[PDB]
């Protein structure tokens, strides 16, 4: 049995002094990076003046020398131009040129012309220079009809010829490498050279990686044949992306990268060596930089590649590590004797790096945040390169004439071909470099980066270009802006930075990850698993955590209690004993509730701000102890390191969010319920456990904490931390054990409320036990019950398959599918289903399943043998019905634990599924586009309503689907497992939950006897049926009830529509809707009128108990109100309901509550009042619990860029 964490994340090699200097700079504060760059980039006054003259001369030449002309000639609006180019693109997909021309002439031009507008975001950038994440396809369809009806065939022909020029000649150098080489003759004769890129990146499967390899290999042959001995400086070369060549290119898979990716790069390099051409490794995301250095090191030390100086490597000047990376590379060049070709660039992934660091809660960004800082960094790094031209070959890639001029003069008057060169991108830099290359200009060579491929393979690269072209900060954008003077364009960034008040200050309008929520609270901090210092320190902390004697005991107010004790075994290896749990006797569970009741007044008397300070102190302790907490979660609950970071971060965020919500709301009149029983699931064993307890405690209630029997150790540590933070032992008691302990707690006489997260079936048993119970005030015991899901994602033919597959693999198989939010049913539009399914199965087989104490493990075990047996029986039944089943093969080492292999099951109908299957099992169905609305019905028809995902680029489809789906958490163009506290308030409806949402603003109000007004909780909307009903009441003479109705209409927050603060590149929305049909059980006419006002003011329909005998009280209702009202004799026949309102004395409420609990389907949030309370208290029925919260998270970077960060 291997020692825990002894092989967690060993580095590829021992980190040298130079490598450690790189890692030290990874996220260094921007004010510390800039001063040495300013000093390195400083040049003499004479050179600065000379460079400004050269830059002015270049810019004047640029400004002094076809889509806009098409827009002008045919008077096209912006949308008409975009729509026309989408049509032209689609027409060009027809190969037979006469067949296309006849479709144009006879069918398109004459009238009624996969959505035509799938790529409109790209054409929008071409036409308008602005980026939209999604496409208004109804606007584009109207615009195309208008322009064709106005201008006919001529405008279509002009669009086709314009698209053909841009797509065949401007976006790519050629469709094939042979085409690109033939077209390179012209500029090679004028002094340019080329580096060809077979478009391709981010391989999803082994098959994709092999396709990109053979693309590269065939291009090396063609380029080498064409080079015909010109060598690495005067002849052409190739550029490659490491992410194209392996589907798991990441630090977490470093062993596979060195064992599988490295030999592939070596084979390509050997072929480049034989032809003597350059082979450049492009630079990609920040978390791949240092990994790529390990490949560079091995290749440059490999004797089989000796004699060849064509190996090249990009370094990104927008990165904080750039000068230290250059020190490492220059030293490697000296050690190896290879003259490494070093392409200095600014960087292509800036928007994505900002979003990623914010999402991961890291200490700082790995890139600069002011564009001028990247400019200074570039010039400083150029000075370093120009001092080492004997050992490296610098390649200065830039379109910025000021940057170019600065380097041209920095390099001085001595030049020979091979000393250094400039570089530019095809279709962007030729105007500038035609003023540079050649004896009549500056006589310096330029290498053109030449993309090669078809329109399909071109998307991602193209959008990075178009964003670059349209960004306000870009030289190529500003050169075209008439409001930008030449003097502004030649301003020296080095001197501009030197003169700023704080050299290197972070951008004013970009939040550090810790500051995403501003003054409200501090964001939880994560850990960078790509940082070698972090991995080394985490390895030691994880090993030390495995040496600790973790225990969980019954912790009563009076001290620990005795009980039956057993070991807790690692689910991924039952030989690894994690700790010991002593479980609670049912006698002691009852004693704990009595002690809680006795301690309730003392805890309620602690003022809310001091209760909140306890939560904040506990969050600080959890943040500080995160490495140790990670180790426990990994071993007790089968979580990977990434899963466990997210778990601890979530717990910190609950603590701080409920603390701040308390400070915003709770006062003396918001009295506590009393002892609250908190029952929690195994699968989020710290986060959900902490959240329920923290909310109940901070609302002034003493808590009985009953963790899942599977995961008591991390729960005990959470309680220990909360007690250390100041929660008195009498206010927070830990009762480990199984469902018998939970049931004994729920049944205890002094239990004043229950917070339950777990399976729907268990929630239903708790509902049943509470149905016969009333508070001393004669009201129902509040239950929050957050339950299972049957979560779907719908994917149409406009989605990007590579994005879909990544979000599907994560959503379905993260934590072995043991997330309540996990993707259970993937719904694929029929026309793209085969291609996406094939990619999904390929991605499935790249997952590593095993004991989770290794960074390389993607998917861990299931929690118990019973869970495994339950999941496997579902798979084998599906297999026995004839469904296609795909499964990863598991390594023999999984035999010591309880593992289920990630599984894909292809279903015929969505009704093939009954209940939630809580494991790594993805079901797939296909649909025809015209049946989309029916499909949404089928998804709704399960009765669940937790998470839901949609991948589409089409606004019409977003508006349709999101308006019809009934789920609590929606996700657009991203994974569906997001639950960031206060950003995606989390919780569903129907079989998935009663509400209110955890991590949302209505939560604390359920835990007090009088709910406060939540922050931002109001709406100016008034339900119109409520208004009609209030007028009807006035017509009937019920003046007091009509006034109460109007007041309910105003007080309702139905229609609240908020955007919540969060990371860039995301919109996170929070809205309040009707719940659905509310069951009304009135006793009196006036009670009925008040119940109906409450339900209508919150947008609901109603079913009214016919046994009330109150039918004569609703004579001659307006039709608008009548449409919302039904009478029910058999309640169980007319559901499902979404809540209930009850009127009566205590025994009537008890009897009705029992009848309601017996209704099939969802747990109902029931509110009860006596006739007298309805008369006395306008809030007898609380409108908070008659609306439904919906959270929607939209990935606005999904088109490949961030429009907000463009401006
Ligand atoms: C031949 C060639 C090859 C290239 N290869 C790669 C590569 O392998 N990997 C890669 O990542 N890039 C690469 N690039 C760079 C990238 O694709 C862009 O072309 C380049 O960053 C634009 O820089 P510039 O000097 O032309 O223009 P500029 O207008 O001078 O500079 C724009 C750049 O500033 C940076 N920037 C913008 N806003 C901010 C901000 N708020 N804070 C900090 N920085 C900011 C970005 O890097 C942006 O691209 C390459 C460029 C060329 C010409
Ligand atoms: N809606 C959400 O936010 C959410 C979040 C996480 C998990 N879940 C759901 O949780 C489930 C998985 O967690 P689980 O397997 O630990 O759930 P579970 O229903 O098996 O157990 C949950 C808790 O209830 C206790 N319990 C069992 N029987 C009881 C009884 N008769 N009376 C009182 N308490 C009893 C258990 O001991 C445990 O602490 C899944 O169905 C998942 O979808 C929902
Ligand atoms: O892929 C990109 O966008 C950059 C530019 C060229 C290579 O790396
Ligand atoms: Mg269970």
């Amino acid at each position: 049995a291997p020692a825990p964490f002894a092989d967690f994340a060993p580095p590829v090699r021992p980190q040298s002094t130079l490598r450690r200097a790189i890692t030290a700079a990874y996220r260094r504060p921007e004010t510390e990076c800039l001063p040495p760059l300013v000093e390195a980039a400083t040049q003499s006054k004479e050179i600065r003046d000379a460079a400004a003259s050269t830059a002015r001369k270049l810019i004047e030449a640029l400004r002094g020398k076809g889509v806009e002309g098409l827009v002008q000639e045919y008077s096209l609006s912006s949308q008409e131009g975009v729509a026309l180019m989408c049509l032209a693109e689609a027409l060009l997909r027809i190969p037979d040129t006469a067949t296309r021309d006849a479709l144009i002439r006879d069918k398109i031009a004459d009238g009624n012309w996969r959505s035509l507008f799938v790529n409109a975001a790209t054409w929008g950038l071409v036409v308008t220079g602005k980026l939209t994440s999604t496409v208004n396809d109804r606007s584009l369809a109207a615009a195309l009809t208008r322009l064709i009806s106005r201008c006919g065939e001529p405008v279509i022909r002009r669009g086709v010829d314009m698209a053909m020029r841009m797509m065949g000649e401007q976006f790519v150098t050629g469709e094939t490498i042979r085409e690109a080489l033939k077209r390179s003759k012209e500029l090679e004769e004028k002094g340019f050279s080329y580096s060809y890129d077979m478009l391709g990146e981010a391989a999803t499967t082994a098959a994709d990686a092999e396709r990109y390899y053979r693309d590269y290999e065939s291009a090396i042959h063609a380029i080498g044949k064409a080079s015909a001995g010109r060598g690495i400086y005067e002849g052409p070369g190739i550029s490659i992306k490491l992410s194209a060549l392996h589907p798991r290119y990441s630090r977490a898979q470093a062993a596979r990268v060195m064992g599988e990716l490295l030999p592939r790069v070596k084979a390509l390099a050997l072929l480049a060596k034989n032809y003597d051409i350059g082979l450049n490794i492009d630079a990609e995301e920040a978390d791949r930089l240092e990994l790529s250095l390990d490949l560079l090191e091995v290749l440059c030390l490999d004797g089989d590649l000796s004699g060849w100086n064509g190996m090249g490597f990009v370094v990104q000047a927008y990165g904080k590590r750039c000068p230290f990376v250059l020190d490492f590379i220059i030293d490697l060049a000296r050690r190896s004797g290879r003259r490494i070709m070093v392409r200095l660039v600014k960087g292509a992934y800036w928007d994505a790096e900002i979003k990623r660091a914010q999402l991961d809660g890291l200490a700082d960004f790995p890139v600069f945040t002011r564009k001028i800082h990247t400019d200074v960094s570039y010039i400083a790094c150029a000075a370093k390169l120009l001092a080492a031209t004997d050992v490296v070959f610098p390649q200065f890639a830039t379109h910025n004439a000021q940057t170019l001029a600065a380097i041209y003069h920095m390099a001085g008057k001595d030049f020979h071909v091979g000393k250094y060169e400039f570089q530019c991108l095809h279709g962007m830099g030729e105007p500038l470099y035609e003023e540079v290359v050649g004896r009549g200009k500056l006589d310096r060579p330029c290498r053109i980066y030449a993309p090669v491929g078809t329109h399909e393979t071109l998307l991602a690269y193209l959008v990075r270009r178009l964003l670059e072209n349209g960004a306000n900060s870009s030289f190529v954008h500003r050169i075209n802006d008439p409001k930008v003077s030449i003097d502004e364009l030649i301003a020296d960034p080095v001197e501009v930075v030197r003169a700023m008040p704080v050299v290197g200050a972070k951008h004013d309008r970009i939040a550090l990850p810790a500051e995403l929520f501003g003054d409200a609270r501090t964001n939880s901090a994560g850990l960078d698993l790509s940082n070698e210092e972090t991995l080394a320190s985490l390895t030691e902390a994880l090993r030390e955590s495995a040496a600790m004697k973790w225990t969980a005991l019954p912790q009563l107010a009076t001290g620990p209690a005795a009980g039956e004790t057993r070991t807790v075994l690692n689910p991924g290896d039952h030989r690894d004993v994690v700790g010991s749990v002593t479980e609670t006797s049912e006698e002691d569970a009852r004693r704990a509730v009595r002690l809680a009741a006795d301690a309730a007044p003392d805890w309620a008397a602690v003022p809310p701000s001091e209760r909140a300070a306890c939560l904040d102190r506990a969050a600080e302790l959890m943040q500080a102890r995160m490495p140790t907490l990670l180790g426990l979660i990994i071993r007790e609950a089968g979580k990977s390191a990434l899963n466990a970071i997210a778990e601890v971060r979530e717990a910190i965020d609950f603590l701080r969010y409920y603390a701040e919500q308390t400070r915003r709301t709770l006062g003396p009149g918001h009295g506590p319920l009393g002892p609250i029983v908190c029952i929690s699931p195994w699968n989020f064993p710290l986060a959900i456990f902490t959240g329920q307890i923290a909310a109940a405690l901070v609302a002034g209630n003493p808590v009985l904490a009953k963790p899942a029997e599977e995961t008591p150790l991390i729960a005990a540590e959470g309680v220990r931390i909360l007690r250390e933070a100041g929660i008195p032992a009498s206010a927070l008691q830990l009762l480990p054990g199984d469902g018998r302990v939970g049931a004994a707690l729920v049944a205890a006489a002094e239990t004043a409320g229950v917070m339950f997260t777990g399976s729907t079936e268990v929630a239903r048993l708790i509902q049943a036990q509470l149905a016969d119970r009333l508070s001393p005030a004669g009201r129902p015991i509040p239950l929050i019950a957050e339950t299972g899901g049957q979560n779907a994602m719908i994917v149409d033919s406009s989605a990007l398959a590579e994005q879909v597959v990544g979000d599907v693999i994560t959503s379905a198989f993260d934590s072995a599918g043991q997330r309540c939010s996990a993707l259970r049913v993937l719904c694929l539009q029929e026309d793209v289903a085969d291609r996406i399914l094939t990619m999904l199965k390929g991605a499935l087989h790249e997952l590593h399943i095993g004991r989770t104490d290794r960074l390389s493990v993607d998917v861990g075990p299931v929690i118990t043998s019973e869970a495994k047996d339950n999941i496997e029986k579902h798979i084998e039944r599906m297999r026995g019905l004839g469904r296609k089943v795909e499964q990863i093969g598991l390594a023999s080492e999984t035999g010591v634990g309880t593992f289920v292999p990630p599984t894909i099951i292809e279903l015929e109908k969505l009704s093939d599924l009954q209940r939630e299957v809580f494991g790594p099992v993805l079901h797939v169905i296909r649909y025809r586009r015209d049946d989309l609305d029916r499909l949404v019905d089928d998804v709704n028809a399960t009765g669940y309503g937790l998470t839901f995902g949609l991948h589409t680029r089409l606004d019409e489809t977003i508006a349709h689907v999101t308006s019809r789906i009934k789920a609590g958490n929606l996700y657009i163009n991203r994974n569906i497992i997001g639950a960031v506290v206060g950003v995606q308030p989390f919780g569903g409806r129907g079989l998935s939950g009663t509400g209110p949402k955890a991590g949302g603003p209505l939560y604390l109000g359920r835990l007090v006897t009088t709910a406060p007004v939540p922050p931002q909780h109001s709406s100016v909307h008034t339900d119109p049926v409520l208004l009609d009903f209030a007028k009807w009441l006035d017509g009937k003479g019920a003046r007091a009830e009509a006034e109460a109705a109007r007041n309910a209409g105003s007080s309702s927050a139905l229609g609240l529509d908020l955007e919540l603060p969060g990371p860039v590149g995301e919109r996170n929305l929070y809205t309040l809707h009707a719940r659905g049909r509310i069951l009304l059980v009135p006793a009196t006419e006036s009670g009925l009128y008040h119940q109906l006002a409450a339900a209508l003011a919150t947008g609901n329909s109603v079913a009214i108990d016919a046994a009330s005998g109150l039918q004569a009280s609703l004579k001659n209702l307006p039709q608008t109100v009548g449409l919302r009202v039904s009478w029910s004799k058999d309640w169980a026949a007319d559901g499902p309901f979404a809540g209930a309102l009850v009127e009566g004395d205590a025994e009537r409420i008890r009897a009705v509550n029992k009848a309601i609990a017996a209704l099939p389907g969802p747990l109902l949030l029931v509110q009860a009042a006596s006739s007298g309370e309805i008369a006395r208290n306008p809030d007898a029925y609380c409108l908070n619990w008659l609306v439904e919260e919906v959270s929607a998270s939209i990935n606005t970077a999904a088109a490949g860029g961030n429009a907000s960060l463009m401006a």
